[PDB]
């Protein structure tokens, strides 16, 4: 059976698929299917970001190195590296060591 | 309430801190638990790895870039982003187009 490990990878790839296949070519985000999932996806980790279409274009544009318009499965998994990354690091800070308890934050 | 993407990017750190605080460094990932991991975590990605520990002494020795014999979570994720990309093809691999039904195999 496939492990929470496993679940979770195959669960990205197709969360990244649920919004790739909407419109254009079918592999790809588009400008609107990258807001749509960030809105909808990343409404928590990027919260300033779904309400500020702002850094989404940002991140749209820092993302799309091949200036193409679109972001590939490979230009979107830079996003998910980043994410990963900082979820560790807030982990880290939301579980300070020394209290004597558990905290129950995880990251933001 | 979380996504599924950010439970997914939640539950690879979990998944990582379950194994890397049993020994040692509580955030790094001794030549035990790495072994440990991925035999219940990557049971099915990493089926040849499981019951070969000649393979993952091979990765062990990829990943352990400053030669320190422990991974850190930043050594770890190399690990993962190989596997997302790889899950990502397969993916497609077990996915043809044009056959006018779906498949259901997912990554292995
Ligand atoms: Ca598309
Ligand atoms: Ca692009
Ligand atoms: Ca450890
Ligand atoms: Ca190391
Ligand atoms: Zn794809
Ligand atoms: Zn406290
Ligand atoms: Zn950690
Ligand atoms: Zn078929």
């Amino acid at each position: 059976a496939p492990s929470q490990m496993e679940r979770s990878i195959t669960t990205i790839i197709d969360t990244f698929h649920q919004y790739s296949r909407k419109e254009g070519h079918p592999d790809t985000l588009s400008k609107k299917e990258f807001r749509q999932m960030v809105e909808a996806q990343l409404a928590t980790f990027m919260k300033k970001e779904k309400r500020n279409e702002a850094l989404i274009n940002d991140i749209m544009e820092d993302l799309d190195t091949n200036q193409d318009n679109q972001l590939s499965f490979e230009e979107c998994m830079m996003l998910m590296a980043k994410l990963i990354f900082a979820c560790h690091e807030k982990l880290h800070e939301n579980n300070p060591r020394g209290h004597g308890h558990s905290h129950g934050k995880g990251c933001g």
